[PDB]
C-alpha cells in the first residue's frame, strides 16, 4: 500500500490550495475534491484535505490523524500565532506518526525569522513553504516520501466501495456466504467454476486503500436515498484511479414500479460521468441481481486488461473518421490518420495526425463511443488523446 | 434607473473570491446544482449592504482584457491587496493603473483580523485611504460597502420585456436585426415593436457588466447559443447568472442551419446535458442568418412573462398538492396539506405540513414538475420551497 498524506490546518490556513497543487466535468462547475492521488513527487501517495470534513478538530480529522501516513500541519506564517494553532499542535505532537509543520504563504521570504515563533509548537523543524506559488513544496513532499520505501491477476479482484448504509456488508455475505466469510485482506473464492477474488478492508482512507488493491470497483448505491456529495466523491476517486468499474444500484426492492424510472433518471442524471459504466438494480438482502453482477465484473476486469492491435484501432478509427469529420479547427481541418495503445488497465487510445490541438469534447465523446462499442469496453474508463 | 457595480480586483491569492462570496451570499443557497459539483460564480447580486448591487470577482477572467474593461466599466472597483504579506511589486503595478481611473477605486488592505500599521505601508500606492478589512470573517466589510453605496440612491411592466443574451459571437446581432425585420413585425435603451396586435419590447463590444444589465432590466431573457461549438463555461454562467436573477427565459439554439442531420441528435443531448439547470425553459432551434424559426420565438417569450407573472389562488394550488401528494406520497413520513403562492416573478409556492425538514431534491422535482403542468409555467423558474 501506497502512503497517505493528511493536510490539517486552521481554516484559510491554504489546505486545499496545496491539495490542488499537489493532485493538479460539465460547463461552469468544478469538481469538489478533498481527496486525491498524489501527483507531486517521485513516489504514488494519496493525500486528504481534511479541511473537507468540516473549534475543535473534526471527527474525521483526528481519524485522519490516527489513519494517516503521516500529516501535514499548515500554518499562516504572515499572520503569527494564532491559540488555535497551539490547541492543534498539542494533539498532533502525540502523533506517533510523522508530522510535518507547514509555515504555509513564505514566498520571497525569509524562511529562518518566518519560522521563529513556531520552535515553541515542539513540533520539530518548521518548513517555510509557498502553497500557491510551490516554493519548497517539492521538497517538503520530498522529504515526507523519504520514509516510505517504493503484475496484473489473471482474474477479477474487486473492491466493494461506497457510503455507509448503502448495503456492502450484505452484499458480501450474499456473495460469500457464512462459511467462506468466517475466514477473513484477500479472500479468493469460485463461482461456477471461474475464480474471483474480493478485497476486505467511514474512512477515507481505507476506501482509497481498497480501490488502489483492486482492478474492479463494485460501487454500491442506495436507491432509497437521493444520490449524495458522498457517493460522488468516492465514484470521482475510483475514476481518478483509472479503476474498472461496476455500478450496484442496492435495495431495489424498496422502490415501487412508479418510482423505478423517476430513480433511473435520478441516477444517471446524477452520475453521469460513469456512463462508461454498466448499473446493476440489485437487491443484497433478497439475493436478486447478482448473477448478472458477475458477468459485468468479469467484462469490466476483462474490459480494463484489453490489449488491443494497431491496425484493429486504426481501422476502427478511420471507420469512425470517414462517417463524421473531426470539427474544423476555425479555419484548419484536423486530419486523424492512426492509432495505437499507450496505455491498459484503463486503455488509453493515442490518434496521430496534424492539427489535433483543439478537438471538441463531443467528438472526442463520439471516438469513445464507436471504440467501446467496437471492443467491448464498458466497465473501463477508456480515454483518448491526440499526439500534438 | 441602472443599479451600480462593484469590481473587485487584485493579485491571485488575495482574497477576491472568499470576498465575493461573503458579499453575494444567499442564506438560502438556491442553485440547482449536483452532487460533489459546485457552480463557480464570479459575478452575482451583491446581498451585503442597505442597497442592491452587482459585484464581479475580475479573478474568474485569468492585467487582462476583460479586468481592464470591468475597471472602465464597473461603477466603482475594490482593489485588494494582502495586508498580511506587505507590498508586492505587482500590487504597485496595478496601483498605477487604477490610480488613472476617473471612478471610485476603494483600496481594501484584507486579512486583518493591526490597522494603523497597515495603512501607513499602503499611503505609498496613493490610492487614498486604506481600508483595512478581512473578507474572511467580515471585519469591517460591511463598512466598507456602505461606504462604497453611499453614492448611488436607491413596477412591472404590462408586456414582455425581453433581452437577448449570450456569450461573444453567438448571433446575438444577427438575431436582433433578424427579429426587428422579420415579416409579422412592425417598429432610449428600449425598442417597443408589436407583432400580431401584441406590444413587445427588445433591450439594445461584450460585457459582462452590459450583460447583467441586461437581465435586470427585462422580465424575459433570450439565451442565445452557437450550435456548432461545444457549450462553453461562460455559456453556463450567463445561464446560471439570469437564473439567480430568477429570470424567465427562452433558449434559442443559433446556427442551426450549420448542423447536419446525423450530428443534430449528438448535440440536443450534448445541450441538455450541459445546461441541465435550464430544463425549465422552452429550447428554440434557429438560424438567426436564414432567419429560419424566429417566427416561433414570439409565442414562447409571451409564454415565458405569461408565466413569470401569474397569479396562483391558494385553493387551485392545494387541490394540485394534494391530488399530487395522493398518488405519490413523499418517500417518519411527512404529510404535506396545503400550499400557496408566496412570490411572484418567478412565483414561489410555499408548502405547509409536518415533518417537512428533509425532504429529497427528487420529490421537490417531481412536485415542481407537477405545477408546472398544471399551471402552465413553463419558462419561469418556479421553485417549491416548504415553511418549518
Ligand atoms: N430493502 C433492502 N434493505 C437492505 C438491503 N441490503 C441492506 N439493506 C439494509 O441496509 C442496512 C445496512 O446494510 P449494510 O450491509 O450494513 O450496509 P453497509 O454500511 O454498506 O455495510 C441494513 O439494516 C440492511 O438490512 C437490500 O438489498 N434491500
Ligand atoms: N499568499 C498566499 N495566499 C494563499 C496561499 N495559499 C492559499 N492562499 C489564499 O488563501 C485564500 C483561502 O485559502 P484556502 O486554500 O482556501 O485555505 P484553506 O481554508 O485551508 O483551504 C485564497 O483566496 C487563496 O488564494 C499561499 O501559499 N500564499
Ligand atoms: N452559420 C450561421 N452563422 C451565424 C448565424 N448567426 C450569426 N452567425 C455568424 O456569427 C458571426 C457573429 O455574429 P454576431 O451576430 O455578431 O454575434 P454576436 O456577438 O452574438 O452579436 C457572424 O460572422 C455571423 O455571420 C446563423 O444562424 N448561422
Ligand atoms: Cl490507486
Ligand atoms: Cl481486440
Ligand atoms: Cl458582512
Amino acid at each position: 500500500m501506497k502512503p497517505t498524506i493528511a493536510l490539517i490546518g486552521r481554516p484559510n490556513v491554504g489546505k486545499s490550495t496545496l491539495f490542488n497543487r499537489l493532485t493538479r466535468d460539465l460547463p461552469g462547475l468544478t469538481r469538489d475534491r478533498h481527496y486525491g492521488h498524489g501527483k507531486v513527487g517521485s513516489k504514488p501517495y494519496f493525500v486528504i484535505d481534511t479541511g473537507g470534513f468540516e473549534h475543535e478538530m473534526a471527527k474525521q480529522t483526528l481519524q485522519a490523524v490516527d489513519e494517516a501516513d503521516a500529516v501535514v500541519f499548515l500554518v499562516d506564517g504572515r499572520t503569527g500565532l494564532t491559540p488555535q494553532d497551539k490547541i492543534i499542535a498539542d494533539r498532533l505532537r502525540q502523533s506517533p506518526r510523522p508530522v510535518y509543520l507547514a509555515v504555509n504563504k513564505g514566498e520571497g521570504g525569509d524562511r529562518a525569522v518566518l519560522a521563529a515563533e513556531f520552535y515553541e509548537l515542539a513540533l520539530g523543524e518548521p518548513h517555510v513553504i509557498s502553497g500557491a506559488h510551490g516554493d519548497g513544496v517539492y521538497y517538503l513532499i520530498e522529504e515526507i516520501l523519504e520514509n516510505f520505501p517504493e503484475a496484473d491477476a489473471k482474474h477479477p479482484v474487486f473492491a466493494v466501495i461506497g457510503r455507509p448504509n448503502v448495503g456492502k456488508s450484505t452484499l458480501v455475505n450474499a456473495i460469500l456466504g457464512e462459511k467462506r466469510v468466517i475466514a477473513f485482506i484477500h479472500i479468493d473464492f469460485e463461482r461456477e467454476g471461474k475464480p474471483f477474488t474480493i478485497i476486505d478492508t467511514f474512512s477515507v482512507i481505507k476506501a482509497m486503500q481498497a480501490v488502489e488493491a483492486a482492478n474492479v470497483a463494485v460501487l454500491v448505491l442506495d436507491a432509497q436515498q437521493d444520490i449524495a456529495d458522498q457517493d460522488a466523491t468516492i465514484a470521482g476517486f475510483a475514476l481518478e484511479a483509472g479503476r474498472a468499474l461496476v455500478v450496484a444500484v442496492n435495495k431495489w426492492d424498496g422502490i415501487s414500479e412508479e418510482r423505478r424510472e423517476q430513480v433511473k433518471r435520478d441516477i444517471s442524471r446524477k452520475l453521469y460521468f460513469l456512463d462508461f459504466a454498466k448499473f446493476h438494480f440489485i437487491s443484497a438482502l433478497k439475493e436478486r441481481g447478482i448473477d448478472g453482477l458477475f458477468e459485468s465484473i468479469q467484462a469490466a476486469y476483462n474490459a480494463a486488461m484489453i490489449k488491443m492491435p494497431t491496425p484493429k484501432i486504426t481501422r476502427v478509427l478511420q471507420t469512425a473518421v470517414g462517417r463524421q469529420q473531426p470539427p474544423r479547427a476555425g479555419l484548419v481541418r484536423p486530419k486523424m490518420r492512426y492509432a495505437h495503445q499507450g496505455g491498459m488497465n484503463p486503455p488509453v487510445i493515442v490518434v496521430h495526425g496534424n492539427s489535433l490541438h483543439a478537438i471538441s469534447d463531443s467528438y472526442t465523446r463520439y471516438l469513445t463511443q464507436t471504440f467501446r462499442k467496437a471492443f467491448n469496453l464498458q466497465g473501463t474508463p477508456l480515454r483518448i488523446q491526440y499526439n500534438v
